């Protein structure tokens, strides 16, 4: 029993260990899609750098939990991370719905969290989901769904043509 | 509907859509106190400068609004602008007191919307108000209260001295 | 009763304010323009930057007729402002259609102006239209102009990709 | 009764002035523990610093909170700050457990103070407590147990030693 | 019993942790009157500026005197802080015959000590107040005389005007 | 069927993404012993960031197996990544030694799949290894031995202290 916890109750540790273990999940996810898009039969190296960048912010938001973990004396607790979904990931288009719906899922953890810190009444970990992964969240669901709307308005007839374009003069 | 809205209630979107609407006429309101104390008959520029930045930063309240709306997959909806609610504002002292009055139903019009965002379970929409808009407003009525205070020292027996006085030695 | 007042019609000052309501009301509509190409399901940025830099180049505008107002010791009047014709604003090619039709109506409202200058005999006020509105109007129409050409020459076939194309290469 | 106070219980504000009485009695607690390591018979220059940077850092939260409470409208109020609880602090390790004491009991005042703002619907009050202490009392509370833990580990046999090194290879 | 202590009476040192307690409470006194000035209904932000760069002055002071306290091989001994006499301070005039009224009761502490010193034949500490303490606390004096007159001279028929113009113009 | 791929056996392919689970795996490993040293109750920084940076180096060479990989006209494919071996990891010699069989398991596999490539007749791949892996392992591997020594020889009668002066001066 620590020297440093207070107002942190099991239910809140229990909870951001598993919140790190969808976040490590989800960095997996992207290192797959990632390495995906750098096949050479796929070969499209700006959905492979979107992928890989995201694989690492998804590493940060774990880190950062678990840094938290440790500042309020709760005890990280690691378990299997599984394989992603899938091991081919289609299209571009096929990808980045993929990928929102990963992060409406992430997003969706990160509220739950939320409203149990809230019931807790555990207002730093309210804040510290507020400051670093709440507007982060949004920012990259909307990021994420306007790339979707010029992926569906290139295909058009013409899909290898939109694929290779989005890729070249917006990612 | 949305593909990227998530935890966003109707009643939200279209509270959000209001308080636009209230921003963007305390701007008009703004823009008319700035322009009334640049008339040769009152001319006062300190005072003029002084409307015409908080005419810019309403503005820019209501844009930062429409961001949001949009990030988090509302629909902007936009209202007829009433005028403001004089054509003469009287001296420094009655247009102090008159954006005060209009400050405070702003700041009122804030904390409604985060009772309703509080009630709805739109931690992001709380954080949102909290980090762009209820300090900004709280410091911007400490500072007109400070204003009206050394205004109304400045009266006395010597209206016209105290007005020109208080224009040039703080605004 | 002005100080300043010289040969300045009353009829002319009216006509100020109520330009100074249309450049306001231009502002707005290209406000709702500007973040309409912002939503996640429309996701054109180069559409939105290019309209909200209209709503700023009209808010300036109706700011400088304000000053020439006050330095002509006319007195600013404000009225409503309407809301914007449209709350969606459809393709690239719908938004430019109507925006080159506003602009072509401030352009008659400065020239109408203009000419109940001349027929009071106020050369102050034509001089003031000519060095600061009429060039500036008939170069963004002529940029308008050339931009919608560019949008129908894309649409051809392919609407989507011609819509990307256009605000990826010309935006 | 204020020009200014908003959504500004007396409650919260009453609870402010004994949150400055609490800053401010740490802040004299780290000023006596500051001075008695600098003793000729103690002589820890290291555990010096780091009491006399902790009765600064408690000034300023104290400074910070009266000016919430202007910015608010409410009245600082100021009580006798009752002296240290001790007049010698015994060894670091003493010294430290005493700190980690006082921080839990401004942590929990911390605590008490958000959940009174939170029932009386103060989001501003909230956010105040958010951004400015509550992490930061976090943080703190985690170094100091970190430097508990260490010093622990070097008392041992050897406890002179110890307490030694941790003042020159820590502090 | 100390190994450095020499020539340094039980009487000085008493007297020495009396006079921290009396510059402490001066420190307090000054925190109290800066903040009374940044009031929304009082609002002279040089007449607060110049209350709280005393208030830091007079906590430097105490721990001088702290510092020398250790140097000598005494022991710092704390009191209870009493609160300032008064909760709030009335105009510029009234705090400022109020602080020298502060300032006198310290110098005479002051010199009160610097005797005792010298019927102990303690001339290190003679000389500590000498270049420390003396004649910093002649020259404040000076400094709140000189302040006082123009306060008074400033009164005349038109007492918040004067008030408005010494904390703009001079302070 | 690969447009790239050339000399590339299916045993190969099959072993580097085995390859390519175990530096994971090994990252996963280093990411729980790093928090666990940044417990409060365990507090070793110099540890911490020793096992946080072969996280991130064996992050790294997993990462340069699926360039590779793709570089050869293979296919990456992932597997589940099992928790480490422990939730707790005792002292930093514990720590130390557990790290040592980890890495001596990492270079026999990198050694087997040499044996392989070498069998295969696959220089690229024995060149591959050569450059990238075997040398920073054994590298790696003495500097483990190297504290490991340096941690017993340290342990004596005052494993507090040795563990501290460790953590302090050489890591
Ligand atoms: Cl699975
Ligand atoms: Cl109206
Ligand atoms: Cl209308
Ligand atoms: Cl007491
Ligand atoms: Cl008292
Ligand atoms: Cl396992």
């Amino acid at each position: 029993s620590s020297q440093i916890r207070q107002n942190y109750s099991t239910e809140v540790e229990a909870a951001v260990n598993r919140l790190v273990n969808l976040y490590l999940r989800a960095s997996y996810t992207y290192l797959s899609l990632g390495f995906y898009f750098d096949r050479d039969d796929v070969a499209l190296e700006g959905v492979c750098h979107f992928f890989r960048e995201l694989a690492e912010e998804k590493r940060e938001g774990a880190e950062r939990l678990l840094k938290m973990q440790n500042q309020r004396g709760g005890r990280a607790l690691f378990q299997d991370l599984q394989k992603p979904s899938q091991d081919e990931w289609g299209t571009t288009l096929d990808a980045m719905k993929a990928a929102i719906v990963l992060e409406k899922s992430l997003n969706q953890a990160l509220l739950d969290l939320h409203a149990l810190g809230s019931a807790q009444a555990d207002p730093h970990l309210c804040d510290f989901l507020e400051s670093h992964f709440l507007d982060e969240e949004v920012k990259l669901i909307k990021k994420m769904g306007d790339h979707l709307t010029n992926i569906q308005r290139l295909v058009g007839s013409q899909a290898g043509l939109g694929e290779y374009l989005f890729e070249r003069l917006t990612l």
